[PDB]
């Protein structure tokens, strides 16, 4: 009745090292007594690999030069399989019970992944193909924040076949300056400009458009950055508040009160997009104090440094806590999704 | 050059059979000079099977018993595998260069099939991972539908947790009478309810739950049922408008301009819920007449008599014709998609 973990990591993302990382402390962190791990990592090409957990890592302790061993030892995924669902290409592998992913990368992170555990009948930690896919589309996101009545920054998207009309004068009419450009499918962080006068606008588009096909341009929101952890399925909790200075400082030097209706709005924005398991929510902090949400992310960072899970040991739940509640929200969402 | 065309078909769905005769079909419409099929058939409990393109079905021509020749020649995927993608268990199967699913059910509809065929770097006909999943969950679909200044019928949503809860006088003097009891989550036509009196509301909502976590109680929309084909990526066009009648005429009965701008909602409605290849919008035309969404169906029926390719015969598109340029559709994007 131990249960096996599939911790599935890696991928072809900046973030790649990050998975690395967060891998190997919720190896550390599993609970010994209810957890056995089974280790997949993918390759910064996209390759999947079996590892043994005393050597998945190349230089695991050198942070500039950690990397993935690729041992070569191939996974099949049996789609409509009910037992050994992932199999190895060449002898066996565990059964895995359920799969906790950490794929940095477009493919890890907007449902895709998520689709693909869904097909094979496996458990999974975090959100399902819907609140991972929406949430991920940030101008998806922002209208069904928006639709929410949860105020976003204002904006205006473009993709390809409608930037080429886009009218800098017009936009700096409506949004003012300096305005935020960034790709609407994130892998994100890349190809976002804060563009500053008219004239930086045209490149910051161009540069936006070579990493997706759609492309945000948001009027600037002034206010302070806070970040707020959400756990939990149906009845979702809100970690306590960490400000982000530029450096992030938990628990935020903000009111009780004015923490209190971060943690609702970073509830009510995990469930209007369909949030499961974890989420960090990514909020400005106006003067007025009014609440406008940049980001909700499906896929925080685990690192014993990640902000989310910092945010939880600041909320009195420990680290080792938060991964073994993630695992049972996962199973309990898949049993729930099994009878109907 | 001439491409595979990887047909997968069947599911665990009340409209299992409907996809069996859409396999059986699209097979026969395929153009020779430039398609040669692979059969993949999913029986009622979950199960793929490779078939031979005249062994896959039994009782091919009585309606009343056509079934799944379950071969029992087991599929294999190779997550993150850039060439046969999949593979047998058990010698050899032909590259699949463009996957065409019709698998109706859950996980064929819900973006979970199209995650896993993302993940293999399949190419497929239909919307991507997003578009079928906000389609799909019906609650989503009309709260994006409505951000984008589209009318859809009022309404609220309950879960499990909040449905123990229904104020049924409340409803009523909100939503008035008959109301639509739905569940969100579709693999529908299942669990929907007109409820005409106050007493038959608990047990609407009893049967709907029964079937999704989430169910719809709308407003009735007076008005005719008009439906419209859409296809395309980038720039979809509409077909020609059907009405529905209680029996479908197709050219519907209609203004031109009426149908003309019947058409510019269903462009909107497949754009605003990031559609892709195919959709049929389902609406309704009131006395107003406004145009209310009902739905919009990322997943059609193309047997010859289903309403889909019956709309685009109807408008000087015949089967074939509607098959190759969905699968154009599907290699475009996948290029597409290849460099970002
Ligand atoms: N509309 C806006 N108004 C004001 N500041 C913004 C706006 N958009 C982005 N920023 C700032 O730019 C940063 C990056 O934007 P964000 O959408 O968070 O990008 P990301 O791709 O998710 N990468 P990360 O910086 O890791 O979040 C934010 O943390 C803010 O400091
Ligand atoms: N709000 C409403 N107002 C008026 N009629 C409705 C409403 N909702 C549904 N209907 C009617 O009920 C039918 C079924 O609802 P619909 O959402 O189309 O279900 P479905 O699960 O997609 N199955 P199908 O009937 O095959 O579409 C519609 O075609 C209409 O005739
Ligand atoms: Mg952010
Ligand atoms: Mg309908």
């Amino acid at each position: 009745r131990k249960i096996r973990v599939g911790l599935i990591f890696g991928g072809k993302s900046a973030e790649h090292e990050v998975s690395l990382q967060s891998a190997r402390n919720i190896l550390d962190a599993l609970d010994p007594q209810r957890f056995e791990p089974v280790l997949i990592g993918i390759d910064k090409q996209g390759q999947w690999h079996v590892n043994d957990p005393d050597s998945f890592l190349l230089h695991a302790d050198d942070p500039a030069r950690i990397a993935l061993h690729r041992s070569g030892r191939g996974v099949a995924l049996l789609p409509g399989a009910q037992q050994q669902q992932l199999r190895p290409i060449q002898q066996a592998l565990a059964q895995i019970d359920v799969v906790f992913p950490i794929v940095h990368g477009t493919l890890g992170e907007d449902g895709s992944l998520q689709g693909l555990l869904r097909m094979a009948n496996l458990p999974f930690v975090g959100s399902g193909v819907l609140g991972s896919a929406v949430a991920m589309d940030k101008d998806m996101a922002k209208r069904v924040l928006r639709d929410a009545r949860l105020a976003v920054a204002p904006f205006v998207c473009f993709d390809r076949h409608t930037a080429a009309h886009a009218d800098v004068d017009t936009l700096i009419a409506q949004l003012g300056l300096p305005l935020f450009v960034k790709p609407a499918n994130q892998g994100s962080s890349v190809g976002v400009s804060q563009v500053r006068t008219a004239d930086a606008f045209a490149a910051a588009l161009a540069l936006a458009l070579a990493y997706d096909h759609k492309v945000l341009v948001e009027a600037a929101v002034a206010g302070r950055e806070i970040e707020c952890a959400v756990l939990g399925n149906a009845v979702p909790h809100a970690s306590v508040c960490g400000e982000v200075v530029v450096e992030i400082v938990i628990p935020a030097d903000i009111d009780a009160q004015t923490q209190q209706r971060i943690q609702q709005i970073a509830v009510q924005a995990y469930q209007a997009l369909g949030c499961a398991g974890m989420a960090r929510v990514d909020v400005f902090l106006c003067a007025d104090g009014r609440i406008v949400i940049n980001e909700v992310n499906t896929l925080p960072g685990f690192t014993r440094i990640s902000v989310y899970p910092k945010l939880w040991q600041a909320s009195g739940l420990d680290y080792r806590g938060l991964i073994t509640r993630l695992i049972e929200l996962a199973l309990e969402r898949h049993t729930d999704d099994q009878l109907l």
